[PDB]
């Protein structure tokens, strides 16, 4: 706690139903402000951070926006079709919640179960990854589930030992779960600083953490594809090359990721990276060898509709269910599954397709794909005596 | 320092009637001193002893000069003779307070071990935002700022964010290898401390000293370069230093009057430092607002000394070359074809500086400058003639990655370890070095390589190098107008 002069009672009148009622609930953003100042100092740092400095992160959200639309017009669109396939299963929808290691910080009772709960409570259900450190036993989660169609997904951390994982492996893939997700970004963590700024006060490789192994290869994997029947997907590349290197070992899915930017600030966003790729995949003919995703930064319908237009087969969340389930829990969560399902769906026809097969780039104007500007420092001696236009004013 | 000379003798109230700032004598410790010659060409604005001629002083001088100051740049016969008495009060001078008000306690007690933990600190900045608030008016002030409308320095810095990075993935990284080596020595970290000036400012007690303790000591180590305007003598910081294997570099303002110079170099050479660096960016002192702001409250070429001498030469370089065995670095170049004439006279490397933005507002992020360059000597065949290094503005080790993949020999850092060792001393700046080089192999490790050479510019995103932008000024009234969306509430 020890942040938390006793003022875990202004939290208290909060989280005590203050919280407005999970219907006044607009976007995702709404989630995530009730979020900030309710969780404890120590869930919200952890939840919340990024690497260092926090660009990357912000960067991911960012990019999404030098992609503009070009719609389509008179395009008859009463019906409009959402759902696509992941991994061969056949989904509901196509985003994914994804994996968020520690929910018991935000959820204490509940964890990630709540979570699966959420994906599958409703009408609507979608994936889900578990974090290979969930606060919940794999088993704990994998059975509260209540759709037995609901998806269910396996990130994994590799280990030191070879052995742990070899059994959590097949543990799992006795437990269900349709894939495997290989986390490969975080040899080391990433120094997440409004993390450490608490866990005190308020050669040191301390922040390479021995769950992941900081020697992971190629060689490892094209071992571990071998040591089972479930598909791979590298999660978090970052380059082109690196696609290429899973498209040759043949592997099955990837995702383009940076964790949320809580591991490398700046690496490039995602979005970018996609767009860089896909069309590259057009010349080997590596075309349909490989199913792509992406993540973070990820809002709104429309962020998720330009990832698929671009080439993802299916677009990842954390941070929104997040934030989601650790206050509304399950309900929270398939609310955000309902949120964001409508804001793909609206714009589905405003924007003139009726298929996320439909969906193809040619819909996006992407000419300034690459406006990632930093302006000249503005001048302070000017701009402070400077003094605008006023608007008109009222009487007496 | 000292004199006494034999003979004279002197007065307490008629060498008060000197002040007139064209006939001027002061007294110092015991002695008296004819000043009226050196008065326009004295370092830190000249003025400072017009407004104090004809006093006692020491106050003022003792404790933010370099000792053999006397007898290092006056004439024997300057050197006038001893005071008999003293003077009296207000004609003695109180030191040294411009704009401090018995707030130097708002302060004192901030420092007031008020001061967090040094693990505290976490970054970089936090050692600045703690030294501004602790150092003193002017000493914040002169450490802090830069030429003019300040542009250039914070451009030094945002440069970095116009790059990013291609990781690599998959690849074995336990172990990593940030050492390198700089200029023939071989060295822990890729990265060194520049020269700052004046550290007593901040470090009124050790000032460059504990730098070179705090990066001696510990079990990381790193390159000071001293400067020829410290606080301290270099014989104090050279015997300041604790450890072997631990290495210091000159940095060189040539003097006017060119012996002096090739006395420093002949000396520093003798305590073998092992680089010099001949500062080539300050013909002018260049002007420095927020410091200046300061005076007032309380020429046109008052920015020349000869000093610093203006008129510094290729010829000059050449000829600074062969008298002697230290290889030279020219600190403050700002284009590729003086890059190129400095590998055309083979010296043996070149900073690219801008002093961090305190000489002339609108030189370029000496980041772009860098990438500009270096391919270019490739095309010469000129590749490794030449160790290119790269100062200003550098706060993240991302930072200082991406100048090694750019083709850095190595980055200097200025203010950071000025306010480190300003806040907390030696272990100030240790901590620093401590936080740097984790910074730096920690991302090292997250971009998939394991050791310096293996930087290279396939690993940065390079396309939006150059967007430097300007946006149109834009839109008081409409802005004015705009009300945003909202997020929720909570219910009272
Ligand atoms: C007599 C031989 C002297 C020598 C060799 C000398 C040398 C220096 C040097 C290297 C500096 C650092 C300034 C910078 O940032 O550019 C300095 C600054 C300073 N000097 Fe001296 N100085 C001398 C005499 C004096 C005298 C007679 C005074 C009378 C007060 C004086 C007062 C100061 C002060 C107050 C500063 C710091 C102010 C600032 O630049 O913000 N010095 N001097
Ligand atoms: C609080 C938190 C915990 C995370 N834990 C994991 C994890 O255990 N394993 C994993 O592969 N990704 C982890 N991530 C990364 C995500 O799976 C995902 O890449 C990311 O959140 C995408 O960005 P976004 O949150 O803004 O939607 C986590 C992210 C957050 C925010
Ligand atoms: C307070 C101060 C004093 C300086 N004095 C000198 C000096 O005497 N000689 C020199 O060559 N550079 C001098 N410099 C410039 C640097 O050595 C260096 O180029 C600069 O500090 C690099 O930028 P940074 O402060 O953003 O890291 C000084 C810089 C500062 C900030």
């Amino acid at each position: 706690a020890p942040g938390e002069t006793k003022e875990d009672i202004a939290r208290k009148e909060q989280l005590k139903s203050l919280l407005p009622p999970l219907d006044n609930i607009i976007n995702l953003y709404d989630f995530e402000y009730l979020a900030s100042q309710t969780l404890t100092k120590q869930a919200w740092a952890y939840y919340s951070s990024g690497a260092n400095d926090e660009v990357t992160h912000r960067e991911n959200h960012n990019a999404y926006h030098r992609i503009f639309f070009k719609p389509k017009i008179l395009v008859d669109v009463r019906k409009v079709d959402i759902s696509t396939d992941m991994l061969g299963s056949h989904v509901d929808v196509p985003f994914y919640v994804s994996a968020t290691a520690l929910c018991k910080l935000g959820n204490p009772l509940e964890g990630e179960k709540d979570v699966a709960r959420g994906c599958g409570q409703g009408v609507t259900k979608v994936p889900q990854m578990i974090s290979t450190l969930a606060s919940c036993s794999p088993e704990e989660i994998i059975e509260a589930a209540p759709s037995d169609k609901q998806i269910q997904w396996y990130q994994l951390y590799v280990n030191s030992d070879r052995k742990i994982t070899d059994d959590l492996v097949k543990n799992v893939e006795k437990l269900g779960v349709k894939a495997l997700f290989v986390t490969v970004d975080a040899p080391s963590l990433g120094q997440r600083e409004k993390d450490m700024k608490l866990k005190f006060s308020n050669g040191a490789s301390r922040a390479l953490s021995k769950f992941i192994d900081p020697s992971l290869t190629w060689k490892d994997i094209e071992e571990l594809k071998k040591k089972t029947k479930l598909p791979i997907v590298i999660k978090g590349v970052q380059r082109t090359e690196d696609v290429i290197k899973a498209a040759e070992i043949g592997v099955s899915g990837v995702v383009l990721s940076n964790q949320g930017g809580r591991q490398l600030d700046f690496s490039r966003a995602p979005i970018e990276v996609l767009a860089e790729t896909m069309p590259i995949l057009e010349q080997r003919n590596l075309k349909d060898k490989l199913e792509v995703f992406v993540d973070g930064g990820v809002r709104r319908g429309t962020d998720v509709l330009k990832a698929l237009c671009l080439g993802a087969k299916g677009v990842g969340l954390g941070r929104p269910f997040l934030y989601a389930n650790s206050c509304y829990g399950r309900n929270g969560v398939e609310k955000a599954i309902e949120i964001l399902r409508d804001e793909i769906e609206m714009s589905m026809r405003l924007l003139g397709v009726t298929s996320i097969a439909e969906l193809k780039p040619d819909l996006l104007d992407l000419s300034t794909l690459k406006a990632r500007t930093v302006g000249v420092p503005n001048d302070v001696l000017y701009n402070e005596v400077y003094e605008g236009p006023t608007l008109t004013e009222f009487e007496d």
